[PDB]
């Protein structure tokens, strides 16, 4: 057939499955409604445009909305789509422009809204030089403030954060982070939090664990940050508190969530209502180790949702499998990268699960240059099924990471990992890889 | 028990014979005669000892005969084991020292006599500067040779070779390279081979391929080089054509050959005599795509050997099981990693085989400083099964090879590959992988 497919947000999941749709089935009318007034850009990417070292934040966009047009996909930016007409039953969509507003009609609907920043509830976060870091506008608006340091605090040592403070000492300010649990990157096991909160020192980063921040000082300016340990000041204040999805629109119109509280979805990318899909921030993605419905908001899950449903709209057979929890990032000079479950996590679960972190390097020796390279596994005491694990180098990279996370995909144990022939040389690994030292083998 | 181990040659598969016997049953009398005066030190190393970057010759040393000592394993150097009275039945050891020659028994013997490279035969090869590349006495030759340029010529474009060009550049001499067949690196795909050529060419390398060099002329000096395309001038000619292992002394005593012409082994090692086992560039190893005994001499895999061997003998369980041809180096500015079968070699097997090659990014588009990274993946027209990889990057890092090498050790077919969860972020790879993308998954 030549159906209409909209696509409801126009960032990574829609615009993924909009370009692989229209590719897929030319005979299908594509068209993307976005609120934002940008499409098709790296968010991931804005902490490197914050920092300076990428010059411009037009940098970022993969697609502009010409380039789509010739490809005959068509993408509305500042439109919000406000009420769909389910089932219910199609009209559906009306959305609003500049000026108006007005309907338009769908046979099939891909819901891609994403996510918006959790803040916590701190009075005085209303104020002048607070800000958020999620979207083209946000990192406008950072962009300004920024020349014209001077003294930054970062509530949330996470991944935004963690990612900002090193953008922020880059760029001169002197930025203090507060956690309200005890370490960096609380969601790990403590090991590689601990060498993240050494990098951060080393690089004039404070580091503040276990703060209770109470509120934000100022006349509508912000000047403070009160805590129960102190009082910071600071003149410009990221909140970097985790996300949540946009739900909102696809609760309206009777779209089921699963129980994380993101959209749920088949292998298919469908939700319960016929016709409608979700894809990316706002969706959930089915976790092969906890077998189970998860929330991985990552990049990389939003495009493979996107193509999936794409894909299945114009008549394609594709399937999405599922997520192990693979994540990397960069702070400063440490490459951290996680999967699978923590020890404590893979215990909370149940499962009588043991750790294992080495210290190996990345090169031989011998090698010039060669660096640090640590690497954790966690995994089940008797069957020894890996269950998780991290690997933290310097390198661009290691990236090792993803050796673990197809074994996870299997079901794969310490056993297996030990029998891998892996890659050695003396510029790149050591003679055994710091995964087969990690494997059984040492503690 | 506490018997007598002897392990013949020192450098690699016998060290790890000798170090993790003796750890895991400190009652064996154990002791290495190595024939060449140093024993357990990286070859690897060579080509970055030579090119300036490692200072000292003795920095590739990994333990020390007074280390191996005082941990309660006798080496003795320049000592070669000339004859071994097996089955027949021991004594067996008659050896030479410097001086002497004399007899000792064993209980245990571990092979570890290496390799040698394999001349070709041309006329003036044993003549004043013609050198070849292999252990550490071949170092010190060429360290002799290096300062005093002028002009080198290196027959052969597999990796001795590939290696040594980058550091006799390195070192100011302009060298060509003289290949045989068509492209560097012949014995993998061409398209990496062209990326060689590239690569040798931009850092002032001149590559000649279809080359039959005919004779090194000179009065027992060496200067010229003839060959059936010209004459290349040069001082300082090294052979780089190949190895070969070192049977001999096995098969006086009768241990069986493999039809690869190595020592034929078990999962545990042993040799076709009860006692005797193999270990590293002497032992053929079951490569685990083809299904058959294949000779992989590369240094992990001699670790490997060593280490089974050593633990089999001291009586803990421990099984080798397998190899699938994992391979990497570095060239110029090019990390060239391989495993599996190429297409060349899948269809000469028979599969009915094809290819994919890809060029992506090694970060994101929009990340400063992100470079090229190429991965070819070699599958079965059918099922999909993998049955070989390539990637080559900058990276210090990628080394994306590895997870080629996890797949394929169990069947592993590109949509097990399509499925992984794969970790992103824009330092380190674009949002598709590049193995991703390789998977079906453009062509
Ligand atoms: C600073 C930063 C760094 C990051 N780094 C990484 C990284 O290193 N690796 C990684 O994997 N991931 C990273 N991410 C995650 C990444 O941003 C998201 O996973 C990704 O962009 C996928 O989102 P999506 O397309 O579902 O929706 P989003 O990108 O959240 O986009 C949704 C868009 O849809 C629009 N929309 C919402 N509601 C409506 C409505 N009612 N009508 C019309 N339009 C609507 C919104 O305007 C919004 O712009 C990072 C994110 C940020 C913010
Ligand atoms: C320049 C160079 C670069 C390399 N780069 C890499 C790389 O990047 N990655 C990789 O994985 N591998 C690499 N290798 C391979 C590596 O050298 C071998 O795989 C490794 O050293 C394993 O060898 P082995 O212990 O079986 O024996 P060898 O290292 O060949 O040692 C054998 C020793 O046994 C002694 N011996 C032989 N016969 C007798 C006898 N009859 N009596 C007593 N002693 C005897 C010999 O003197 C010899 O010194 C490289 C090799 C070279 C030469
Ligand atoms: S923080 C989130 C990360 N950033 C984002 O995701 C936001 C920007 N990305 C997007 O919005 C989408 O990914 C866009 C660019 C809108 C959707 O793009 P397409 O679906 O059009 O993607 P491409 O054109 O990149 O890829 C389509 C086909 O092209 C093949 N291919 C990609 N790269 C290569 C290389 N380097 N060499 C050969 N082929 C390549 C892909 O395999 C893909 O294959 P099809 O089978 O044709 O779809
Ligand atoms: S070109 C060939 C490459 N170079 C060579 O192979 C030549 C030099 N190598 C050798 O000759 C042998 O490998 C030697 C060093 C002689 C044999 O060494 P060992 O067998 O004694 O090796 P190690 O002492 O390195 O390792 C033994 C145990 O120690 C554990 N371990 C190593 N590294 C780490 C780190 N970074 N963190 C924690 N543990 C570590 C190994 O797991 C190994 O464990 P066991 O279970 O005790 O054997
Ligand atoms: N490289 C990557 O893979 C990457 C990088 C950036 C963002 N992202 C995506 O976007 C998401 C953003 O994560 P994030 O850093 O915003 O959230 P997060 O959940 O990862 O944060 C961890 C939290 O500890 C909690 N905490 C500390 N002080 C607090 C306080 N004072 N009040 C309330 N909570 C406090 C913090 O709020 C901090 O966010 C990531 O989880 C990821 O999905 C990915
Ligand atoms: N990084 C690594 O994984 C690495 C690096 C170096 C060495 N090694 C180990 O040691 C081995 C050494 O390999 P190599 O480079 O000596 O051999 P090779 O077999 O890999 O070489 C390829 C051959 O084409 C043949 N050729 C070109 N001109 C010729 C001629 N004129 N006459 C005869 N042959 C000619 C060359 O001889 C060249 O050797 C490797 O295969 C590997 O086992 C590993």
């Amino acid at each position: 057939m030549g159906k209409r497919m909209v696509v409801v947000g126009g960032v990574a999941g829609g615009a993924s499955a909009a370009a692989k749709a229209k590719r897929e089935n030319p005979e299908l009318e594509v068209v993307v409604y976005e609120k934002s007034g940008w499409v098709s850009y790296g968010a991931c990417g804005l902490p490197y445009v914050l920092s300076g070292e990428i010059p411009r934040l037009e940098r970022l966009v993969a697609r502009t909305p010409e380039e789509f047009r010739k490809q005959g996909v068509l993408v509305h930016t500042r439109h919000e789509v406000v009420d769909v007409d389910y089932e219910l039953r199609t009209l559906t969509v009306h959305d609003h422009a500049e000026g108006r507003t007005f309907q338009d009609r769908f046979d099939h609907l891909v819901l891609a809204t994403g996510a918006r920043p959790s803040l916590p509830p701190i009075p005085g976060t209303e104020q002048e030089g607070v800000y958020t870091l999620r979207t083209m506008e946000d990192g406008e608006r950072l962009l300004k403030a920024l020349p014209q340091a001077r003294r930054a605090a970062i509530l949330g040592a996470g991944y935004i954060g963690l990612e900002a403070a090193e953008a922020f000492r880059k760029r001169g300010l002197q930025v203090t982070l507060l956690e309200a649990k005890d370490r960096p990157l609380p969601h790990w096991d403590p090991e590689v939090g601990a060498l993240l909160k050494e990098e951060l020192e080393r690089h004039g980063v404070e580091v503040w664990t276990g703060v209770k921040v109470e509120a934000f000082r100022g006349m509508g300016r912000v000047e403070a940050v009160e805590t129960s340990e102190g009082v910071v000041p600071a003149d410009l204040v990221l909140l970097a508190t985790g996300i949540r999805p946009n739900t909102e629109l696809a609760q309206a119109m009777g779209v089921a969530l699963g129980p994380t509280g993101a959209i749920a979805t088949d292998e298919r990318m469908r939700t319960n209502l016929e016709g409608v899909y979700a894809a990316g921030d706002v969706a959930e993605s089915f976790h092969r180790v906890l077998k189970r419905p998860y929330w991985l908001p990552l990049g990389d899950v939003a495009n493979k949702h996107g193509r999936t449903a794409g894909s299945v709209i114009a008549g394609r057979e594709a399937r999405f499998l599922g997520v192990v929890g693979t994540a990397i990032f960069k702070a400063f000079d440490l490459a951290v990268a996680t999967t699978g479950l923590s020890l404590e996590g893979a215990l909370k679960e149940g499962f009588w699960a043991k750790k294992v972190f080495i210290q190996s390097r990345d090169g031989a020796h011998y090698y010039p240059g060669s660096g640090p390279l640590w690497v954790e596994l966690v995994y089940e005491e008797g069957t020894g099924r890996l269950l998780g694990g991290a690997v933290v180098a310097r390198g661009h990279g290691a990236l090792r990471i993803d050796v673990l996370a197809a074994l996870l995909h299997r079901e794969g144990s310490v056993e297996d990992l030990l029998a891998l022939d892996l890659a050695y040389a003396p510029p790149f690994s050591p003679v055994w890889d710091p995964l087969l030292i990690a494997a059984q083998q040492a503690r």
